[PDB]
């Protein structure tokens, strides 16, 4: 059975992606090899069973793959929180900036989430963290408090040290792999 | 335990939505309700029990949250269909037309499919057809068999008459719930 370094060593890094100058960190092998894909949601799962989750949220859009396996592993439901335009209904919005892209706008459904959930925030990759941080955002306005969000990242560049910048508004990051 | 019934009556339908015109059928409290996902996707799992799967095959990006949960379900990897410009390394293009979009490019990296596959062609909503019928040709182009693509949508609106269109290349077509 494959372990999460089997897993690990199934990433491609591609050089000069989505531009030069960007080493693209490419995840997909792990997806498409069942027994990798196991491995991780494994390792997930395995990090937050005494963890009493209402609700995964996962970021448009790499973050929806493991992110629904992960909440209907956990036994819970899948929120999705995505880019400006796509949701129907009362939302609540918070723009930001990515290692590949300024002036990004994020969006969840007001109802999806509130102060009684205890959210499992997931995205595939943490770089800068600008994403999560404007994810982090996104659940307080929508109600969920400070002490209630959990962060999981499949895959952490430490290099860029965006668990400090997020470290500034959550501290329970778990990342599966650490570059 | 809820129903696919169930599930149904918690589809949202929202009107003038993205664009006046439309009537946007909201299915995200599904995914939002544990029992709800659950119900889904036991009704997608227990559909292809007797189907030799080897790879599901979800389309960006709504695709890719019952997609991944039905893949890691069944036990076989899982393909990223994305729009273009996203993927890295050698892919398989195909431009095509939605309900409320023209000029989409969808994209599949060459490597993670071919003529041994048997594919497992998932996406959440069946409107016109547009989308899954360019992404039967993608898979085509990538080496799958015609005779190996299954596919499979969360709701299908009846109305628009996706099925007979998708049906020129496929007719393996099941959907777990209907307008
Ligand atoms: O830590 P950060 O610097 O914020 O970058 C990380 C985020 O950027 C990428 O998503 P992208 O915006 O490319 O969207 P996608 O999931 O549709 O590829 C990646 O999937 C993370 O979500
Ligand atoms: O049968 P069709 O007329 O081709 O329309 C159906 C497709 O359109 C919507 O996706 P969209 O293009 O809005 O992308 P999204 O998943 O990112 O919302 C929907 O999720 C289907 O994939
Ligand atoms: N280097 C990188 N690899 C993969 N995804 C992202 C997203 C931001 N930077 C990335
Ligand atoms: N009416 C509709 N509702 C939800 N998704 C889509 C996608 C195309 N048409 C749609
Ligand atoms: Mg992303
Ligand atoms: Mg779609």
């Amino acid at each position: 059975t494959m372990s999460v370094a089997d897993a690990h060593a199934l990433i491609k890094t591609i050089p000069d992606f989505p531009t030069k100058g960007i080493a693209f960190k490419d995840l997909s092998d792990i997806l498409s090899t069942p027994a990798a894909l196991d491995a991780v949601r494994k390792e997930v799962t395995a990090h937050y069973k005494d963890v009493p989750i209402t609700k995964v949220v996962g970021i448009e859009s790499r973050g929806f793959i493991l992110g629904g396996i992960v909440a209907n592993s956990l036994g819970v439901g899948f929120v999705a929180l995505r880019k400006a335009g796509k949701l129907p209904g009362d939302v609540c919005k918070c723009t930001f900036d990515m290692e590949y892209q300024k002036g990004v706008t994020i969006e969840v459904q007001k109802r999806q989430l509130g102060p009684h959930d205890v959210v499992l925030l997931h995205d595939d990759v943490l770089a800068t963290g600008g994403t999560l941080l404007a994810a982090i955002e996104l659940c307080e306005t929508a109600g969920v408090k400070p002490e209630n969000i959990y962060i999981n990242v499949l895959y952490e560049i430490e290099a860029l040290k965006g668990r400090e910048k997020v470290g500034q508004k959550c501290t329970r990051l778990f990342s599966v792999i650490r570059e």
